[PDB]
C-alpha cells in the first residue's frame, strides 16, 4: 500500500526547529529534512563511504565566485516552500541578512548568529532568481559557509510574520519532509513532501522519539519499536550484531567531544588548574576502555577536514601527571569538590568518560563530582564549573570552530569568561581575512599552541558515531552529526 513510516529512537531533541538555533548534535538530523541549502555536500560522491567532501548544486543550480569578497548564485526555479510560496532571491537575501542573522538586531532571535557568521555585508538581489552573498573584508570561506548548517534557507514572509520563536515551533522549508508536530522534550513528527524539487521522499512519515537512556534505546530496537537508533557506544556492537535482523552502522564524524570551564568562577579565572586537569587526562586509556579503539585523538585543535589548514606534523596534546600535580599546588587549590555538569548520556560515553576522568583527577589531588541535568534543564551559568560539550567542525577550513567558538566575538570569551591573550585574538582577526598560505598556516598553529597553553576547553577525541538499524532499513551514516535520507533511504 503506502510507503513505510520511519521510527527513530534518538538521544535528544533540539528546543527549536529554527535551523540556526537547532545547531547541535540532535537538531541537524531533523532540520536537514525540513530545509535545503544553496550548495550541498555530497558525502557519497564517487562511491565514497559517506565521507566525501564534494560540494554540489542544491537550491542554487549554479554559482560563481566574483572576487575575494563575493559569490553570485543562480537559483533553481519553481521551487516551493511547504506552504506553497515559491523560493526567490528575496528569501535567500533574508536568510543571510543583518536583520535575521548577523547584525546586532539578530542577537535576540539567533543568539549565536553574529558570532558564527562571516563578516557579511548585506546580500545583493539582482533578480527573482539571482542573489550575491558578500563580505565587508576578504573571505575565501563563503562557499563552505553556504554549504553548512548555518545556511538552511528560510521563507522571508512566513518567518517575519511568525517571528524566530513561533517559526521554531512551526517550521516551513523547501526540504523533502514537512512539519507535522513537535512535543518539546518528547517527539518531532515529519511527513513526506511529495512536491519536493529533488529526490522524492521514500518514507511516508518520520518520527524522532526521545529515548534518553541508551539501554532503553537498544531494547526498543530489539523489540521492533524503532527502525534506527542513535548515539550508541562501541560496547553495544557485539550484542546488537548477535541479532541476525539487526546491525550497527558507525563512522568517525567531523566533531570533537570535550570538557570546558565556566571561567567566570574564581577557581577557573586563571589557567593553572584548567591546565592541571588537561595534563592529567589519559586519552589513549579512555579510547581503549570505552571506545574499543574506534575514537580518534587529534593533535590539538586540528582536523583533516581543515584541508590546507590541517597540520599532519603536529605533536600529540601533552600528558604529564607530574607537571599536573605541580600545577595543582601552584594554583592554590584547597581540595574543595568541583562540579562537572552532564545531560546524562546525551554524548555517547559522557558519564563513563567522566567516571574515568574523576579517578585520574583524584590521583593529582583534585576532587571532581558529577552533576546530572534533565533535557532542556541546563542550570544557570553561575551554578556550573566544569561541563562537557562538543564541536562539529562545520567548514573545509581551520576557521571553524576555533574562531566562531573561542574567538574574540565568541561565547567562550564573552559568555563563559575566557580572558584570552591579546595575541590569540590578533591571530583570530588575521586568519579571518588572509588567503591560504604560509602566514595563515603558521597563525593557526600559534593559535593551537595558545589554546593548549590556556586550556579554555580540553579536547578529548573525535567520537565514533554508532547507530543501530534493522537490516531491512537501508541507510548509510555520513561523517557529520546529521542523518541524510536523500537517495539514502529504502525499505525491504
Ligand atoms: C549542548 C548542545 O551542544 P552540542 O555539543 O550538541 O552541539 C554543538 C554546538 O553547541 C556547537 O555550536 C557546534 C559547533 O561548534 O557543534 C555542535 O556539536 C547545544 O548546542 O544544544
Ligand atoms: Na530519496
Amino acid at each position: 500500500q503506502e510507503r513505510r513510516a520511519l521510527r527513530l529512537g534518538v538521544n535528544g531533541l533540539p528546543n527549536s526547529l529554527e535551523p540556526v538555533n537547532a545547531i547541535s548534535n540532535v537538531g541537524p538530523r531533523i532540520v536537514n529534512q525540513i530545509f535545503d541549502t544553496l550548495i550541498a555536500r555530497d558525502f557519497f560522491a564517487k562511491g565514497a563511504p559517506g565521507n566525501a567532501i564534494d560540494l554540489v548544486p542544491a537550491l542554487a543550480e549554479s554559482w560563481e565566485r566574483i572576487d575575494e569578497k563575493s559569490v553570485r548564485f543562480k537559483l533553481r526555479q519553481k521551487v516551493m516552500f511547504h506552504d506553497g510560496v515559491e523560493l526567490t532571491a528575496d528569501d535567500v537575501a533574508y536568510t543571510f541578512s543583518s536583520e535575521r542573522l548577523w547584525g546586532p538586531e539578530a542577537i535576540k532571535k539567533i543568539p549565536l548568529g553574529k558570532s558564527y557568521s562571516l563578516d557579511f555585508d548585506e546580500p545583493v538581489v539582482e533578480d527573482k532568481y539571482t542573489v550575491t552573498l558578500r563580505t565587508k573584508t576578504p573571505s575565501y570561506l563563503i562557499e563552505t559557509f553556504v554549504a553548512s548548517w548555518m545556511s538552511r534557507i528560510v521563507p522571508k514572509e512566513y518567518y517575519k510574520k511568525l517571528g524566530a520563536v513561533d517559526f521554531g515551533n512551526k517550521p516551513v522549508g523547501t526540504g523533502p519532509y514537512k512539519f507535522v508536530e513537535f512535543v518539546a522534550g518528547d517527539r518531532v513528527v515529519l511527513e513526506a513532501n511529495d512536491a519536493y524539487w529533488g529526490p522524492k521522499p521514500t518514507a511516508s512519515k518520520i518520527t524522532y522519539q526521545i529515548v534518553a537512556e541508551p539501554a532503553t534505546r537498544v531494547a526498543g530496537l530489539i523489540s521492533g519499536e524503532y527502525d534506527i537508533i542513535t548515539t550508541l557506544t562501541p560496547d553495544d556492537i557485539q550484542l546488537i550484531n548477535s541479532y541476525p535482523d539487526l546491525e550497527t552502522r558507525g563512522t568517525l564524524i567531523e566533531n570533537f567531544h570535550m570538557f570546558t570551564f565556566n571561567m567566570n568562577q574564581e577557581v577557573f579565572k586563571d589557567k593553572k588548574l584548567r591546565r592541571a586537569l588537561a595534563l592529567a587526562v589519559n586519552r589513549p586509556i579512555m579510547v581503549e576502555a570505552l571506545w574499543k579503539k574506534q575514537a580518534s585523538i587529534p593533535a590539538g585543535f586540528n582536523f583533516p577536514n581543515y584541508g590546507e589548514t590541517f597540520d599532519p606534523k603536529r605533536k600529540a596534546m601533552e600528558y604529564n601527571v607530574e607537571e599536573a600535580k605541580r600545577l595543582v599546588k601552584e594554583s592554590g587549590y584547597d581540595g574543595t569538590p568541583i562540579t562537572y555538569h552532564t545531560m546524562g548520556n546525551y554524548y555517547a560515553n559522557a558519564m563513563p568518560a567522566l567516571m574515568m576522568m574523576i579517578e585520574m583527577w583524584k590521583q593529582i589531588g583534585v576532587n571532581v563530582v558529577m552533576k546530572t541535568y534533565a533535557p532542556g534543564s541546563f542550570p544557570p551559568d553561575n551554578q556550573t564549573w566544569m561541563r562537557n560539550w562538543s564541536n562539529g567542525q562545520w567548514m573545509t577550513d581551520a576557521y571553524a570552530t576555533i574562531v566562531p567558538e573561542f574567538g574574540p566575538n565568541g561565547q567562550v570569551q564573552k559568555r563563559w569568561g575566557w580572558k584570552a591573550p591579546a595575541e590569540f585574538n590578533e591571530l583570530c582577526q588575521k586568519v579571518t581575512v588572509l588567503p591560504n598560505g604560509k602566514e595563515r598556516f603558521d597563525a593557526y598553529n600559534r593559535m593551537r599552541d595558545i589554546f593548549e597553553e590556556e586550556a579554555p576547553a580540553v579536547i578529548l577525541y573525535q567520537p565514533y558515531d554508532v547507530y543501530a538499524a534493522r537490516k531491512d532499513v537501508h541507510w548509510k551514516p555520513v561523517s557529520f552529526e546529521m542523518m541524510e535520507f536523500r537517495n539514502n533511504l529504502s525499505f525491504g
